[PDB]
């Protein structure tokens, strides 16, 4: 229904990003493009926006802002508002900040007033691009004319990229890693993920950069957005949570990192090291055990299972150990409780997670916001899809930047941890298209 066959020789990622760039700009609207299992879903225009902050929940529709006090779990407040959105539209999209996950560990008093927790909106129109076709949902005459014009011209040539230097350490990442190593040696916690920002000294074209980077990456999900003054794109390496309409819940934790994309023989040596490395094996098994404990809080008794255990997952510039965990959502639970149970990811926080999150407040630049949070897609039939926001670029108020981190354990060395962030940054640094 309401479909256009995909033109031959055109790749869906390119056409969806082109539609996002040209159609939305012609009507000056916000958008969120989400890639999920072969479907590039362009959520165009804001019909209603849910803004969850640390001290308030706002629902903005047709110029009117409704403000709400909220108490208890952020997932319950977000869930109640998003369920209302989904009475009118089939899908809702947005982002969940890293800060959304601090409440379950009783650390919310450490958040400043007006700290963003989530931004979820119902789109006016949805354009779904796949290898087979383009499907239009609630597309008005103006948007249909804009799609027609784009299909008449085809996709733009991607210009040559512009390089960035990631070797500088202005935030003292090496020193912050050494502090964390000392705390771990003293028995404070077992692991913490610390990160560093890298400025991009020039403005980038987000849709063209998205296209270029997407051609050289194999993420589990990907996104491109322009929403409330934020531009962002990313090749999500990890699925935090997926809840299907039939009740099936999925989480796919990653652990350990070796370089990738350096040649067949060099990558094979790195793969063999990763697969048989004692430290990486231990961290991955401990992360799978944590995910299973968390999912049991929301699953039907005895339904949790590891359907793929400790296998190498290739993610462009890096490769990681990964496991796929499946469960059945208990009838007494719900998709927000499943997200709350699995958020923040171990890859975003540490072990024990409460101690890792507290250490991040002291040893990382906070609030993290989008970085190590999730980009989400929610559906009226109960669906939820939440991609871990790593391997991403951001643009807010004249500033463009990248952000990458590393899992610090007792045996970590600041130099190797800094090099690990460089390997992760290489998912984006060779593919930045200047504006
Ligand atoms: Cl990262």
């Amino acid at each position: 229904s309401s479909s256009i066959p995909m033109p031959a020789g055109v790749n869906p990622a390119d056409l969806a990003a082109e539609l996002a760039a040209v159609v939305t700009e012609s009507v000056d609207e916000d958008y969120l493009l989400y890639e999920c299992d072969g479907q590039w879903v362009l959520a165009a225009g804001v019909q209603a926006m849910v803004e969850l902050d640390s001290d308030e929940l706002r629902v903005i529709r047709d110029g009117v802002t409704r403000r709400q006090q909220w108490s208890g779990r952020p997932g319950a407040a977000l869930g109640e508002a998003v369920d209302r959105l989904l009475l009118e539209t089939d899908q809702a999209f947005g982002w969940v900040a890293f800060e959304f996950g601090v409440h379950r560990y009783g650390l919310q008093q450490r958040l400043a007033p007006h700290t963003p927790l989530a931004r979820v909106f119902s789109p006016r129109t949805r354009i779904m691009v796949s290898e087979k076709e383009i499907r239009l949902f609630d597309a008005g005459i103006r948007h249909r004319e804009a799609i027609d014009r784009l299909l008449a011209t085809g996709v733009r040539e991607v210009p040559q990229s512009r390089s960035v230097d990631v070797s500088d350490d202005p935030s003292g990442f090496r020193r912050r890693v050494a502090v964390a190593v000392d705390e771990i040696a003293a028995g404070r916690y077992h692991k913490v993920i610390l990160s560093r920002c890298v400025e991009v000294p020039f403005a980038i074209d987000f849709p063209l950069t998205y296209r270029l980077g997407r051609r050289h990456n194999t993420p589990v999900r990907s996104f491109l957005l322009q929403l409330g003054g934020i531009r962002a794109l990313g090749y999500s390496p990890e699925l935090v949570t997926a809840v299907r309409a039939d009740g099936v819940v999925i989480t796919e934790p990653l652990a350990g990192t070796r370089a990738l994309g350096r040649g067949p023989a060099i990558d094979r040596l790195a793969r063999d090291d990763l697969e048989s490395n004692s430290k990486e094996i231990v961290e991955h098994a401990i992360s799978v055990r944590s995910s299973l404990e968390e999912i049991t809080d929301i699953a039907e008794p005895g339904s949790a299972a590891v359907i793929d255990f400790m296998t190498v997952r290739e993610r462009g510039s890096v490769q990681h150990l990964g496991s796929t965990i499946r469960a059945r959502l208990d009838p007494s639970s719900d998709r927000m409780a499943a997200l709350e149970a699995l958020f923040p990811a171990v890859t975003a926080s540490g072990i024990p997670k409460a101690a890792g999150v507290e250490a991040i407040f002291r040893l990382d630049e906070c609030p993290r916001g989008l970085y190590s949070g999730a980009v989400v897609m929610l559906s009226a039939d109960g669906g939820l899809d939440a991609a871990l926001t790593l391997r991403a670029a951001y643009q807010v108020g004249g500033r463009t930047w990248l952000r990458a981190g590393a899992g610090i354990i007792e045996e970590s060395e600041p130099e190797r941890e800094f090099e690990e962030t460089c390997e992760k940054l290489s998912t984006l640094t060779p593919y930045l298209v200047a504006r």
